[PDB]
C-alpha cells in the first residue's frame, strides 16, 4: 500500500525533536521513519551523516535545486534545507508512514504536491515558557524569539494542532493522531483486506 | 462552539455497545455522551425508560414520525428505532460530543442532515468469533447471523473501522479517535482561543 | 494507624464531583472512601440516603449543630452541609484515607481540627469552559458563575492545585496526588514496618 | 521561576542509577535534569566527561574545596564526590527541577543549605535480594554489604521512601513523586498565572 | 471452543471479590465472567439474587446436593455455599472464561472434575495489613482472623499467588495472568487458526 | 534462586529483535538478560564483541563444539550459532530470566536438555505483511522468504505464540508473559517466603 504524510512544524523551543525521536524509540522501521533531509548547517556533536540528515556544502545543495531533485526546500534560520523526492517516494511505496519535520514554508510546498500529506503544528504553552526554553546573548535570544513567533503565525494552516505542555501527554497526542489516521476506512480496509472478504463472502 | 456527532454501527455481536460504554465511563457529561433513541422493542431487564431508551408503542412511534421529530428513524429487525431530533440539538449546542448507537440505515440519514459528523464501524474478528459472541436454536441463530452479514456490507460507508478482536485494544482505538479529532485544528482553534493570541 | 484526611474543592462546574467518583472506583474501601455529608437540599433524581447525602430537614440539622456533632458545617447556596465528625473518626482510626468534598468554608473549619489534612482545588481551563460547564434563564446562569467566581478566589489556602481541563489527564493529577502521598515517610515506615527491620 | 532540588539516596545495589537514568529518558532538558558531580574515580567504560561527572585528579578536587567550590562534598566508597554549587543554582534559576544523586553525607549538607530541597530514598526488597543484587571476591561483597547496612540507617531522614521492588513500579512512584510535587500550590500558581487572573477577574 | 475454568480464593479481607469486580468492568460478558454461587447465608444489603448469589434455604440447598446440582459445594463458616454445574457448562461451552470465587475446599473439588482450571491464591501484605482490613468486639475479630490462617495454609495448592499490597499492582497481576493464559498455544491456536493456514 | 529461561524463536521479519531490544530497555540486568551467542556471522555496523554476540571465526567455532561446550548449537542462514553453556548456567543461577534467540532446530536441543525452559514463537501479521517486513534482489528475497515459511512449521511446538501485528501490542504479551511467569506458586513461594512465614506462623 502506500504509507500516509506527516508533515510537523513549530517554532524552535516547542520541543517538536524531541518529540519526534521519542516517538520513533517505540515504532519499528516498517511503521515509522523521520525523513532524511539535506542541509547545509553543521553536523551536532554526536549526529551522524545519512541518519539524521544528508549534510552538504552550500553550492552541493545549489545544484541539487537545479536538478529538480527536492520535493521542496527552503531558507531556514540560516541555512538551505530540502526534502529528496527520491527516498520519500520510496520509503512510502513500501507502505511506510514517514514524517516530515519541516518549516512552514516547506509545509506550503508540500500541501501543493502532496494533497494528502497530513500536517501536525506543535504550540509551546505560553509566550514566557517558550522563552525559559529557548534561553535553555540576549542578542541572539531575541533573534530565535522573532522566528520563533512568526514561524506560530502560519499555525491555522496545519490539520492538527498538539500544545506540547507536559511532554509525556504531547507525546501521546503525537501517537494517538498516527494511530487514528490508521484506523481510517481507506487504510482499514486494504489492511484487513482478508478479513472483510471472510465475513460478507 | 458546537460539539462532535459521532455515529458507530455494527453487527449484533460485534461489542459495539459494551465499547461505548467502557467508553462513557471514561468521561464527564460536559465532555461526551450517548444519545437515548426511541423504540417499540420490549425492555429488557434492567433497561430503564429514559435512560437506555424511550420505550414507546407503535402508534405514538407513528405519531412523532407524521411531526418530523426524528433526526433519523428506521425498522432494525421488526422494531422501530429512533432519534428525537430535539434532544440532540440541545446537547450539541452546549458544546458536547454525542454518540449515536445506531444501525448502517440510520447512519446514512445522519451523513445528510450533518455531514460534519464522524462515523465508526465496528467489526467482529472472524464469522466464528462473530457467531460465537451471537450464540450468547440453529434456526434464530441462522436468521441473526444472516442480519449481521447485511449489516457488515455497508460497512464502507464510515470513516473509521475497528476490528474488535481484543476487547482493551479496541477500547483504545475508539478513545484514540475521539483524543485524535479533539486535536483537529477547528477544534483546538476554540478550546484554545486565546493562548494563541498571547503567543 | 491513622488515615489521611483529604479536602477537594471547586466551583460548581470544574469538574470537581466526577474526577472523585472515578478516583473511588479505582480504589478498595480499605484504602479509600468519601465522607457521606449531612444536607437540607433536596434529594436529586438518583440521588439515595446514606450514599450520596443523609438528607435532613431544617430542624434536625439545626439539632446537631447544637450537639456539636459536626466536624464541620455551612450554608451553600440556600442550603446546609456538614462532616458528622462521628462517621469520620471511625474510618480514620481504620487507616482509611478520607475524601471530603466540601466547600471553602468547610475546608477551612477542617484544616484547623485536622492541620495534618491534605486539600486540593479544582479549576476550570478558562471562564468560557467554565461557563459552558456551568450551562449543564441568563439570570439564574450569572448567578451560578457570581458564586462560582467567589469559590475560585479562596484556591491560595489550598495545597495542591489541579487544573482540570482533560478530564483523564486532570484524573491522573488526582490519582498521582494520593500516589504521593502515600510514598511519604511518616506513611511508608509504618507500612512497610519490620522490612526496615530485617535490612 | 525556581526548580524544586531532590535528593536521591540509596544503598549500592537498590537500582538507584537505573531508575534515574530511566526517568531523564522520558523528561525533556528544560523540566527535569540530574547534576553533573566531580569525582576522584576513574571514569566507566561508556561514560563521557562533563555529561555523567566532571572526572578531576585528587589534587584538583582539593583545591575546589578550599576555593568553597562545593555545596557539598564527601568522602564515598574510596573517592571524593562533591556538587559544583554553581551549575545547581543556574539550572535551578531557569526554573528546572535538579536530581543530586548524592550519599547520606551529602544529603545533610545539602538539608543544611537548601532546606526546601526534597528528599527522596530508595531501599531494596529485601536482604537476600540486596544480596543478589551486589553480586552481579566475596571479601569486596562483604565490604559493599556493610557501606550499604550503614547507608540504609539514615532513611528516615528523608522526605519520602520507594521500595524499588518491580523495577517498572519504582519508576512510577519515583514520577508520582515528581508529578505530584509540580501540583503543589506555590508551583501552580506560577505556572498558571494568567489562567487565574481571567478567573477571578 | 471451551473457555478456561479460573480459581480465586483467599482470607477474608485480602481484597479478593474487589479485585474481581475491578477486573470484570474490563471485560465483556463474551470473553469473562464470574460464576453466580448458590448460598444459605443471608443477603447483605445491595446483593440482589441471581446477580451476587442464588439465595436459597437449608432444606433447598440439600435438595440439590442430594441431586448432584453442585460441581463442588462446602461449608464455609456456618454457611453453604456451592457452583451449580448447569450454568458452568453452559458458559463455559460458549468459549467464555468463568472466574470461581471460592474458598480452598471448592477449589479442591473443582481441580478433580477439571484438572485443566487455573487457581490463583491472593494474600494480604501482613498479618497487620490483614487485620486492619479484616476489622472492616476484639472476640469476634480473633475468630474471623482464625478462619483467615487456616485458608492461607492451603495456598501452595494454587498456581498463582498475588500478594495484594498496592490496589491497582495487584489488579494488573490478575489482568496479566489472564492475558498470559490467552497467549498460551492451545488458546491461540484456536482463535487464529486460518492465519496459521494463511501463512 | 533460579531464574526461568525462555526460548524466543521467529521468521525473520516477525519482529523478534526489536521486541527482545524493547523490552530489555525496561528491565534491569538484576532481573532480566539476553544470552550472549557465539557466530561466525560478522558483526554489523553498531555492534560491539561480548554484547550482542561472541564474534568467533569458522575454525574457533568447530573446536568448541568438540569441546562440548554449547549447550545447543546450529547452522542458520548460512552461519554456525550456539549457546555457550557455561554463561547460561551462571546467569540463571544467581536468579535471572535469561532470554535465548534462537531458530526452531536449537529450540529442540534446548527443550531436551532443559525440560523447564518456556518457549514463545512469534508470528508475523500476514503473509503480504511478513513480505512487505522482508523487502524493508528478488532472488534473496525468495531465499529469505522461503526459510521463514520453513521456520514458521515448527510453531506449534512453542508453549506460547506473540502475533506481533501492532508492535506496542507484541511488547506488551511479552511483558505480560514475563510477569505471569513471575507470578507462578513456585516462585512466588520463593520470592515471599518471608511473609508466608509472618502469615502462617
Ligand atoms: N523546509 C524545510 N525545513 C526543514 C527541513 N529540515 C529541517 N527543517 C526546519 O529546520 C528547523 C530545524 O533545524 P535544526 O537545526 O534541525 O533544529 P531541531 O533539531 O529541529 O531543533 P530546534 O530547531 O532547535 O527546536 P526544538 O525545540 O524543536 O528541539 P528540541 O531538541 O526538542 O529542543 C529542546 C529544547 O529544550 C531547551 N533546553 C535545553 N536545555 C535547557 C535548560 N537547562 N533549561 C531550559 N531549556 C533547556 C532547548 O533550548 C530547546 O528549546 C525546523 O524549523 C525545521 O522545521 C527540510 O528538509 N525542509
Ligand atoms: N436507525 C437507528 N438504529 C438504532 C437506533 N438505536 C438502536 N439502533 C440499532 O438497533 C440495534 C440495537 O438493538 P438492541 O436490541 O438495542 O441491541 P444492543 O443493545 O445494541 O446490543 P447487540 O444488538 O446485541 O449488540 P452488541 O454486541 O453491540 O452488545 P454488547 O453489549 O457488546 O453485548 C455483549 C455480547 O456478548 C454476548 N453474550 C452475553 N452473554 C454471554 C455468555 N454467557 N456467553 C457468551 N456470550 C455472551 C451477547 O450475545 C452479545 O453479543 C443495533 O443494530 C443498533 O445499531 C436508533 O435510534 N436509530
Ligand atoms: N462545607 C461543606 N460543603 C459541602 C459539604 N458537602 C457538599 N458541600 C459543597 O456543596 C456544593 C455541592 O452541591 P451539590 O448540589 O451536591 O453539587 P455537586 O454534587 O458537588 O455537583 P456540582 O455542584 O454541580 O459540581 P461538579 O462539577 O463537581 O460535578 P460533576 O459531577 O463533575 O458534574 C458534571 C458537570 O457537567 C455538566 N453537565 C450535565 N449535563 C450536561 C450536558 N448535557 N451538556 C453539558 N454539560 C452538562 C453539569 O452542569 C456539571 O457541571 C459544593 O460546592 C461542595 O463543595 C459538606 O459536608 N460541607
Ligand atoms: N556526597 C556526594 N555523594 C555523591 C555524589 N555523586 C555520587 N555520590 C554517591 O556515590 C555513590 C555513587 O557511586 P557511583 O560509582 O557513581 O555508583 P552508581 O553509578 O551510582 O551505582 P551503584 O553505586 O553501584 O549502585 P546502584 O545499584 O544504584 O546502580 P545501578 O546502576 O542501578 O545498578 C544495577 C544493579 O544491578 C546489579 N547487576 C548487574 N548485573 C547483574 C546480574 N547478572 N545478576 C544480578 N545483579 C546484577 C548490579 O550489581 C547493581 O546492584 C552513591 O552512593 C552516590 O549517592 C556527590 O556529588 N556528592
Ligand atoms: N466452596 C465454595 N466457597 C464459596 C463459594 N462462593 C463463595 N465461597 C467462599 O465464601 C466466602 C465468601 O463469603 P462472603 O460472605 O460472600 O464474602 P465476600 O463477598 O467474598 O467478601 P470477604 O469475605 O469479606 O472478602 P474480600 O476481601 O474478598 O472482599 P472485598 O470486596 O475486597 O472487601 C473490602 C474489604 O474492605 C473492608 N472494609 C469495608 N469497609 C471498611 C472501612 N470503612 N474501613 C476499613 N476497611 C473497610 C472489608 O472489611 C473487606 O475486607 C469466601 O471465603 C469464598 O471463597 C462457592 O460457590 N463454593
Ligand atoms: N540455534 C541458534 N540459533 C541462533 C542463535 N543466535 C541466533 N540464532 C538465530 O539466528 C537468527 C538471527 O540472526 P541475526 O543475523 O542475529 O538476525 P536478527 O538480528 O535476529 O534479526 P532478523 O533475523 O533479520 O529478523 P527480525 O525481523 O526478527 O529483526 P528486526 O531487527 O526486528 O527486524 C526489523 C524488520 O523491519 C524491516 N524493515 C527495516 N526497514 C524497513 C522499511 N523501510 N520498510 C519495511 N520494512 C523495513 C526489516 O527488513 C526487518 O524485517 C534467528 O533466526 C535466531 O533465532 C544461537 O545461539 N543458536
Amino acid at each position: 500500500a502506500q504509507g500516509t504524510l506527516y508533515i510537523v512544524s513549530a517554532p524552535s523551543g516547542a520541543g517538536k525533536s524531541s518529540l519526534i525521536q521519542a516517538l520513533l524509540k517505540t515504532q519499528p522501521l516498517y511503521d515509522t521513519q523521520v525523513s532524511v533531509s539535506h542541509t547545509t548547517r553543521q553536523p551536532r556533536p554526536g549526529e551522524v551523516h545519512g541518519e539524521h540528515y544528508f549534510f552538504v556544502n552550500h553550492d552541493e545543495f545549489k545544484e541539487m535545486i537545479s536538478r529538480d531533485a527536492f520535493l521542496e526546500h527552503a531558507e531556514v534560520f540560516g541555512n538551505y534545507y530540502g526534502t529528496s523526492r527520491e527516498a520519500i517516494e520510496q520509503v512510502l511505496a513500501t507502505g511506510v508512514d514517514v514524517f516530515l519535520d519541516i518549516d512552514w514554508q516547506g509545509a506550503q510546498q508540500i500541501r501543493q504536491k502532496m494533497p494528502h500529506a497530513r500536517s501536525i503544528f506543535i504550540l509551546p504553552p505560553s509566550k514566557i515558557e517558550l522563552d525559559r526554553r529557548l534561553r535553555g546573548s540576549e542578542e541572539v535570544i531575541a533573534k530565535r524569539m522573532a522566528q520563533a513567533v512568526a514561524e506560530m503565525s502560519h499555525y491555522a494552516e496545519y490539520d492538527y494542532l498538539i500544545v506540547n505542555d507536559d511532554f509525556d501527554t504531547a507525546l501521546t497526542d503525537l501517537k494517538t493522531i498516527i494511530r487514528a489516521e490508521r484506523l481510517r476506512m481507506s487504510r482499514q480496509k486494504q489492511r484487513h483486506d482478508a478479513l472483510i472478504s471472510k465475513l460478507l463472502a
